[PDB]
């Protein structure tokens, strides 16, 4: 009930400092579903025009392959050649791929979950780069300013996706697996033209139970990697969320609509048709305790591992001789608002 899915209209006053916004939705709650929309300003624009990007290379998509059954799948990734936006939208668009005809939202998902394993599509995924102009300073995906910042500006180390902005060009029925954002860091997702993406959340307060259960129906990944859930390859339906009593609450992103995930946000969902989104993680003063906490995946060689000591350091003083002898025992409170919105 305080854990469901808020959408926020800001002004654009309120709309100008990124981080403030942020702290303001969770003093009204926003965090504990562990996805929010905002919906920017009718005046507020990333972009001129959305033509000039035809050209524009999508260097590896994806073909999603889907293996399972009784709501419970396993999604394998085939990379495919090189291709321009101009050549994926038309194959998005063409009739082997484009949507089907549906009335209702729960239609067009019923289709999704009933489809899933067929006619696998191509995601025009992880696309390094920002359709922003550079004037815009506004929510600007890129620039952000937040202290996640903080990793470049103290090591130079880059991480392509959580640091700078990634786009994902979709089609119908290309998803997004189960799982939080590498180091449950924030997580920010600007949808800026076409169809609309559709995503499911769990809160953060129910994420362990979530976690037991994927366990329970894929004992083998769980044995070979706890994080096992980090590889974004696994799916579950709602259908299933519900029988086994996991709580959790839907939302569709229309185009010109941001959604924020929240630290240990589960989340997951899927493209209706061809679509635009830019993506980047940020943190704020609240992520620092899940950033210390993260259980992370190490099965893998290239993983995103973010050195906290920075952090601790100059966030928690009092705690970093403690933390650094590995006797740090907070405990996370997931309904507690960010430091910074006392203010409101
Ligand atoms: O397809 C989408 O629209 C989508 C939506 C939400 N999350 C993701 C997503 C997919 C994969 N990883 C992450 N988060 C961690 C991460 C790690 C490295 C680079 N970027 C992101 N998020 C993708
Ligand atoms: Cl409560
Ligand atoms: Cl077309
Ligand atoms: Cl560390
Ligand atoms: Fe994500
Ligand atoms: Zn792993």
């Amino acid at each position: 009930p305080s854990a469901r899915i808020m959408t926020f209209y800001p002004t654009m006053e309120e709309f100008r400092n990124f981080s403030r916004y942020i702290a303001y939705i969770e003093s009204q709650g926003a965090h504990r579903a562990g996805l929010a929309k905002v919906v920017p300003p009718k005046e507020w624009k990333p972009r001129a025009s959305y033509d000039d990007i035809d050209d524009l290379v999508i260097p590896a998509p994806i073909q999603q392959l889907v293996t399972g059954q009784s709501g419970l799948f396993t999604q394998y990734n085939i990379q495919k050649k090189a291709m321009t936006v101009r050549e994926f939208r038309k194959i998005a668009n063409s009739d082997k791929y484009c949507t089907p005809r549906y009335s209702e939202f729960e239609e067009l998902e019923r289709k999704y979950w009933k489809n899933l394993t067929f006619n696998p599509p191509i995601y025009g995924a992880d696309v390094n780069g920002t359709l922003y102009e550079k004037h815009v300073d506004e929510w600007n995906i890129g620039r952000l300013r937040t202290i996640l910042d903080l990793v470049e500006k103290e090591s130079g180390i880059t991480i392509e996706g959580v640091n700078t902005p990634y786009l994902y060009f979709g089609m119908w029925k290309t998803s997004f697996a189960w799982h939080t954002e590498d180091m449950d860091l924030y997580s920010i997702n600007y949808l800026h033209f076409g169809e609309p993406k559709s995503w499911y959340s769990v809160p953060p307060e129910h994420g362990k139970r979530l976690e037991r259960l994927a366990k329970g129906f894929f004992p083998g990944s769980a044995q070979s990697c706890e994080a096992f859930l980090r590889h974004k390859m696994t799916l579950i339906s709602p259908l299933m969320l519900k029988k086994y009593g996991i709580p959790f609450d839907k939302v569709t992103q229309e185009a010109g609509e941001f959604m924020i995930t929240f630290p240990y946000g589960y989340h997951a969902g899927f493209n209706h048709g061809f679509n635009c989104a830019e993506s980047t993680n940020f943190a704020t003063r609240r992520w620092i305790e899940y950033g210390k906490q993260a259980v992370l995946c190490s099965c893998r060689k290239d993983m995103v591992k973010i050195s906290m000591d920075v952090f601790v350091r100059k966030f928690q003083p009092e705690r970093y001789k403690l933390w650094k002898a590995g006797k740090d025992n907070t405990v996370i409170d997931h309904t507690l608002p960010t430091p910074e919105a006392a203010e409101f």
